[PDB]
């Protein structure tokens, strides 16, 4: 609804964050255009000419995700604004904990199971606000949920799949992998890899296994194997995620259900060596 295009004088990159094959990540410095104030942000600068849209059509995907802004959901990302030269900047507060698959990593011996069950509840929040918006992410693993806080998450990178047109075979439903059909069903596939990835601190799915054969191990009936620290009761959620009918899984309204109601009790469905305090 509202879109700011921003000018090159308007923000300043200050250093690098991180790299990638889809472009880089810088931490700079705004100054809206009316306003005599300084706004750190996040510049997602995207790799030139990967995209065949036109600079009018890309406006139009980054009018949808800022449209997102209205009502708004606390563990949704803003879309701030955008630059377009010969590359596409994408602008945002900045979220100085990073994502939470490096913070889960970097963390590992000091997260307890109240953080790991109410960041699951929080990502459910956010996708669900995104379906009632009917915005499919297409993209959700836990690289594409950041850290304001440790105790509020938020999902980034929202139509940013839908913008341009590897692609996260390990993250993705069967129906997806085989038709490139994506719903918000799809979707609760790829939170149930996300809370796996949670569950494990970061461990990557399938690994060792080739992108090649995910597909066939899939229908096979093979799934990503039990959590250590997690009950059969939180297990069997994440295995209802990985369903083949889509209209089968669970959908993010229940999910919020589900693990709100652990999240009351969570030394009952997590068991992590810590929590004995
Ligand atoms: C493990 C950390 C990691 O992988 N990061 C990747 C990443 N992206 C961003 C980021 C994302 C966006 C963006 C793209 N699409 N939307 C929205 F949904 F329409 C947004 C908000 C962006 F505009 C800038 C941007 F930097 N970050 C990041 C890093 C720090 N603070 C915020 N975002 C990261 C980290």
């Amino acid at each position: 609804a509202l879109l700011r295009i921003l000018k090159e004088t308007e923000f300043k990159k200050i250093k690098v964050l991180g790299s990638g094959a889809f472009g880089t990540v810088y931490k700079g410095l705004w100054i809206p255009e009316g306003e005599k104030v300084k706004i750190p942000v996040a510049i997602k600068e995207l790799r030139e000419a990967t995209s065949p849209k036109a600079n009018k059509e890309i406006l139009d995907e980054a009018y949808v995700m800022a449209s997102v802004d209205n009502p708004g959901n606390p563990h949704v990302c803003r879309l701030l604004g955008i630059c377009l030269t010969s590359t596409v900047q994408l602008i945002t507060q900045l979220m100085p904990f990073g994502c939470l698959l490096d913070y889960v990593r970097e963390h590992k011996d000091n997260i307890g199971s109240q953080y790991l069950l109410n960041w699951c509840v929080q990502i459910a929040k956010g996708m669900n606000y995104l379906e009632d918006r009917r915005l499919v992410h297409r993209d959700l693993a836990a690289r594409n949920v950041l850290v304001k806080t440790p105790q509020h998450v938020k999902i980034t990178d929202f139509g940013l799949a839908k913008l341009l047109g590897k692609v996260p075979i390990k993250w993705m439903a069967l129906e997806s992998i085989l038709h490139r059909i994506y719903t918000h069903q799809s979707d609760v596939w790829s939170y149930g890899v996300t809370v796996w990835e949670l569950m494990t601190f970061g461990s990557k799915p399938y690994d060792g296994i080739p992108a090649s054969e995910i597909s066939s191990i899939l229908e096979k009936g093979e799934r990503l194997p039990q959590p250590p620290i997690c009950t059969i009761d939180v297990y069997m959620i994440m295995r209802k995620c990985w369903m083949i009918d889509a209209d089968s899984r669970p959908k993010f309204r229940e999910l919020i259900i589900e693990f709100s109601k652990m999240a009351r009790d969570p030394q009952r469905y997590l068991v992590i060596q810590g929590d004995e305090r």
